[PDB]
DNA sequence: GAGCGGTGGTTGGT
DNA sequence: ACCCACCACCGCTCA
């Protein structure tokens, strides 16, 4: 669901997540806020093999990636109207927000975006659009290397594009063609004639009706058996429309989905994005117990992986400049960021992270005390370490 | 969830 | 009777 939708609305725009984050940071002078439907993990994550808890090792690595993009994420969990404990623990340890939707997470993500709690939705598909989403993203994946890209769909362009499908058009598409996950849906009716029904206006109409409907179903089911207005390709005098159609309860579930109370939205308005302050000692205990990153090798490995992320996180909360960045050596506009300008920065991983390997039993190599290098987006560096970027730019004009 | 070929059915037209 | 294009649906396969 909805099967074959992308043939209608398009497959969407592939775009560097770093480009979305940095464009938004430049346009709105604050980091991108993302609602992430926690259901997107189940498929991608079950492929990591080896070690201890690989499904949530890779969740760990995606959280470090979100640290370095400078994205403020709210992770949304499904509720009962229609391991998560480690995960909610790991969310907290990274200073991210966990939110339990009352019902479907997709409906709640979309609601958080139209209330302004978040700027975009990352979900598994475009169901979010029937639920009111405007900017919806899916398929955070390589473009087979690191996951750098998402597929962007825009409700404003879709609705005025070739399909013409808007929220009520789609919604009629799922009422007519969704016979396999919604009751009282027209057998033998698929995406093609549901979509030319939507285009003929029957979705705007049904949606603007008090849950009367009889002067619509008869009007529709006659336009189908005869095609008098030529609203479709062929006649359909054999589509048996069930008497309990349109199931308006199924309509209510899309038009008025079960979302958080008004008071909960106001709570989120004051509390998200909440304070980050990555729990360094908490992540050290977590990785020791869950990944078996034991003793000094496991402390040194946490440092290598976490250090570039804290650099970014600390640059967005922000003389004291030298404490995060020792130098800049180059610039690039690499295609993996859709040409976001990045600066090559030096830093001391163990100095930046705050843990000490020698307080752990010792059991070519990587020294957390020597300088490491990372590519960081130039506009994040102008915010956090501004006079270092001047001197490099003055050095460059020399 | 999403893509793909097979397939069995409907429509409209030989 | 039969062809044909279109389509919905299904099993399969990557998840
Ligand atoms: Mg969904
Ligand atoms: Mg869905």
């Amino acid at each position: 669901g909805i099967k074959g939708i992308y043939k209608e609305i398009g497959s969407g725009e592939r775009i560097s997540l770093c480009k979305l984050a940095i464009d938004h940071l430049e346009q709105h002078n604050r980091p991108l806020r993302l609602a992430i439907d926690m259901a997107i993990w189940q498929f991608q994550i079950q492929a990591a093999r080896g070690g201890s808890n690989p499904a949530i090792r890779t969740l760990f690595y995606r959280f470090v990636r979100l640290l370095s993009l400078g994205i403020h994420p709210i992770f949304v969990f499904d509720g009962p109207n229609k391991s998560t404990a480690m995960a909610k623990r790991l969310i907290r340890l990274f200073g991210f927000t966990a939110h339990d939707a009352p019902g479907e997470a997709e409906a709640e993500c979309a609601y958080l975006e139209q209330q302004g709690i978040v700027d975009a939705v990352l979900s598994e598909d475009v169901d979010t659009i029937m639920f009111g989403s405007r900017v919806t993203l899916r398929d955070w994946s390589s473009e087979g290397g690191p996951p750098t890209h998402v597929t962007l769909h825009d409700a404003k362009k879709i609705a005025e594009g070739p399909s013409g499908l808007d929220r009520e058009g789609m919604v009629l598409v799922a009422l007519m063609s969704g016979g396999d996950y919604l009751p009282d849906g027209i057998p033998g009716c698929g995406i093609k004639v549901a979509c030319q029904a939507a285009k003929a206006g029957f979705g705007k109409e049904l949606c603007r009706i008090k849950r009367a409907i009889t002067e619509w179903k008869q009007r529709l089911l006659h336009e189908l058996r005869t095609n008098e207005s030529g609203f479709f390709r062929t006649k359909h005098k054999a589509l048996e429309i069930p008497e309990n159609f349109p199931n308006m309860e199924v309509l209510r579930y899309y038009t008025h989905p079960v979302v958080s109370s008004p008071a909960t939205i106001e709570r989120l308005r004051q509390e998200f994005p909440p304070s980050s302050t990555v729990d360094i000692a908490g992540l050290r205990e977590f990785t020791r117990e869950t990944f078996d990153w034991t003793f000094r090798p496991g402390a040194i490995k946490l440092i290598k992986v976490l250090a570039p992320g804290l650099l970014v996180q600390r640059c967005l909360d922000r003389k004291e400049e030298s404490t995060l960045v020792k130098g800049i050596s180059m610039r690039r506009e690499h295609f993996s960021t859709d040409a976001t300008p990045e600066l090559r920065v030096s830093f001391i991983p163990a100095e930046l992270v705050g843990l000490d390997p020698g307080q752990e039993p010792e059991v070519k190599p990587f020294d957390p005390w020597q300088p490491d290098l990372a590519w960081v987006p130039e506009t994040i560096l102008k915010l956090g370490v501004p006079v270092t970027v001047e001197d490099w730019e003055e050095g460059q004009r020399s």
